């Protein structure tokens, strides 16, 4: 019976009420797998380069190419800065990576990670009016080994084109001399989306969650369990905005984090995990079970799911959980599962469920506010700074337990983001242009992406985006609906 | 008198009737690198990014990124092939620079190269169809020298990211190494812009200006100042397409090439000018105005900085003398100064002056081309199907003296050049793909170059690219006369 709208705004309405809970959460993942390669296929990608520039006329090529271009060139060798308003290089961000870590689907081949680095630059325009592309690249040594100093070397080459450099999904420890490194080294930030960007969110996330449980941060017990990249930043930035770390504890693979991890102290690639061990866990906790009989949040970045995060762990926590699990593509644990077991609030990475606690709600105003102040680095306090934006953004207009944070769907997110990163930049000493009023920086980037968005929808009205083929879609639904009945 | 309109279709009106030729050249130049300053600064750049796929509704964000996205990384790791239609790649190309021979102005530091690395990208989109974004790089080492290994490694892990690389800009020989051993080693075509790019529409000027003057490829005597990588290319594409080696000159800054440069001989990174050495100039020719003495053809592309074509060399040259003076922005002799001294034909390599001949109007429907059936190589073959292709559009609507090739105003130069070039990569065995006809490879470009030139016209129609101020222009102008007047 029921067929899919061109907005696919009613695909719950389009799976049967005969599937069971978990039917429907695995039809969803099927569907949007089997349409994520029927969409990219039909439109070759998800952006495309566009003049910015007046061509009125055949002359104009003299000023934008020879004769004329020449005074930019010798503008630029005397001026290197110039350089910001004389090319797409002011607003241009490089999304970087070697695909060594995407989503949970590991080391995926070196252009294996496109698709995933061409949706951040498909978010960047059209959330944040911020121009950019996947960059990915091989890190391979001659001894066929990934190497933080190739991809260290390499963006000290390209760094020359861009603003920013927006590093994603590269597995760790690499991912934190990589970014440890290129942070001082370069004249432009430098930032790793999975490290303070995934942290930014989860705070943000946290805080309203918080208050809707009315708890106050520092009182709160909190389970991390998996200690990559982005889970050890998001403790630190928890911490940082008032987290007991003595009520805290993390797991990775082998067990809890404590004092007696010799393992880890003796490999200072780790430190981050090293400085977690020293400060958190003082109980030792041998067992996740154990840690989370009567916490109060319980942060997952682990294994992708099915099950990976236990029902009883969540059965055992104190007054209204709050469950946050972000592997993807597929959570450690659906929601419907976590809420049963009595979770009162739970976030995923995912947009199709309710709470989406993913970076691309605070990249793009992060990365807008740091390329308009030229900050020389993405700071803690800058993170800190958006994970206030986007949590005070959420509340102002109403937050409930299936609503803690602001959606994709929401642009009045990404200047407000942009106007506070860009004064805490200020603040923290590290902005080079600081003659820019809070006003002026959310003015630039609500223009910048108003202009983008209208530019987009435009060339979606007149047809030179196609509509996708209704047919395609009745294709996917079923596709989807014979996977898990068939 | 006259203000410029905004297509800067009038200009030779707006500059005064009482300067003088060279007045009136000079105060060309300067108009449009002050006009290329204040709208590089307007618009911050030429270029941007813009969606190509639906965005009808939030939820299409779950088929573009998590967790429909993970399809696209698993599909690109199991069939890397894939990553050609499934992501932007298929169409994208890299603008590759180390910005160290910048038109005649050479080394502008890295980040000097983004004016016209971005122009270039600029023109791709707009006239070819194609997808591409300025990569300007460093790439000197340790020792602060301009390292071709650097330039090798760097492409080799940023080749996943594109599908063709069009390498700028690049100092000779390095230049050659980088070339020669990267379009062995890359799995998608690389090509050097300034050497079979320029030499293919020299080529293709000189097939007509050989037309007009009624003279035999093979009948003249050609002598070329200066043994850079263009004009070392432009010699060899040449004879490859007819003309007689022994009646040819080129000349370096030491003097004539001939098999008695030991010189040249054992650094054989000159390779390229050895084997000019050892087939041309059999004569030995002494000096530069011995050789022009009753010569035909004169080709300069002087890099860098100001090179030197002379009155009396063009003076002593034969019957309706050819003569190709492409230095940028300043070429090394004004048409004016030329024609003064007895030239029938003058080419350069701007658009304000008759002739212009300039890579600008071949690399389009090259790379076009050679993207579309997936050439494994740009060869010597396919650069002179280029030149056919662009030669014979201009002849069929009408050559002379002072219009010998088509203008980037003539976007059916493109799709013709794409399909010659596509059909030329086939017969060369370099096509990956090789069952397309002529009009289906046509009907692509067409369709993608229609299809670009359009999106970008409905912009500036809708006002989302401001039209330039007219108060900026009227600045421009009376800035040149200024300049000129005193
Ligand atoms: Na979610
Ligand atoms: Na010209």
């Amino acid at each position: 019976m029921a067929q899919l709208k061109a907005d696919l705004s009613n695909l719950e309405e389009c799976l049967p009420s005969t599937l069971s809970q978990e039917q429907r959460a695995v039809a969803k993942t099927q569907f949007y797998k089997e349409l994520a390669e029927k969409v990219h296929k039909f439109y070759k990608g998800k952006i495309q380069i566009m003049p910015k520039c007046t061509l009125a006329g055949f002359n104009w090529f003299n000023a934008y190419y020879t004769p004329g271009v020449s005074r930019i060139s010798t503008n630029i060798r005397d001026n290197n800065d110039s350089s910001l308003f004389y090319s797409l290089r002011g607003n241009f961000v490089g999304v970087v990576s070697d695909s060594t870590r995407v989503l949970g689907d590991g080391d995926v081949t070196p252009p294996g990670g496109l698709g995933v680095m061409e949706g951040k630059a498909l978010l960047m325009k059209y959330l944040g009016g911020i121009d950019a592309v996947p960059i990915c690249i091989d890190s391979k040594n001659k001894e066929g080994k990934n190497d933080p100093d190739a991809v260290i070397e390499f963006v000290q080459r390209i760094q020359h084109t861009f603003g920013a450099i927006n590093l994603e999904d590269i597995s760790q420890p690499n991912c934190y001399k990589i970014l440890d490194v290129l942070r001082e080294s370069c004249d432009i930030p430098v930032w790793h989306d999975d490290q303070q960007g995934t942290a930014s969110v989860t705070l943000a996330g946290l805080l309203n969650a918080l208050k809707l449980v009315k708890k106050d941060i520092h009182e709160c017990r909190m389970v991390f369990i998996g200690a990559g990249s982005s889970n050890t930043t998001c403790l630190r930035l928890i911490v940082t905005a008032g987290a007991d770390p003595k009520k805290i504890v993390m797991f990775d693979s082998k067990g809890s984090l404590h004092n007696g991890r010799e393992d880890i102290k003796k490999d200072t690639r780790f430190y981050r995990k090293w400085e977690i061990c020293e400060t958190t866990n003082p109980s030792k906790f041998g067992s996740i079970a154990e840690a989370c009989v009567g916490a109060d949040v319980l942060i997952s970045l682990s294994t992708p799911g099915p099950g990976v995060v236990k029902a009883e762990w969540i059965k055992s926590m104190g007054e209204k959980p709050i469950v946050f699990c972000c592997a993807n593509p597929v959570p450690e644990i659906y929601p419907y599962e976590a809420k049963e077991a009595g979770a009162y609030i739970v976030a995923t990475g995912r947009g199709d469920f309710p709470n989406q606690v993913n970076n691309s709600v605070g990249f793009p105003g992060i990365l807008k506010g740091a390329l308009i102040v030229r900050a020389r680095k993405i700071t803690d306090n800058m993170a800190i700074a958006a994970s206030r934006a986007l949590a005070e953004f959420a509340e102002k207009r109403g937050i409930n337990p299936d609503n803690i944070i602001g959606t994709m769907d929401e642009p009045g997110i990404f200047p407000k983001e942009a106007a506070d990163v860009a004064m805490q930049a200020i603040k923290d000493g590290v902005a080079r242009v600081t003659d820019l009023t809070w006003q002026q920086v959310y003015d630039i980037a609500e223009h910048d992406i108003k202009e983008a968005r209208e530019s987009a929808q435009l060339l979606q009205d007149s047809k030179h985006i196609v509509d996708f083929p209704q047919e395609t879609l009745n294709e996917c639904l079923a596709y989807a609906i014979n996977k898990v009945t068939g």
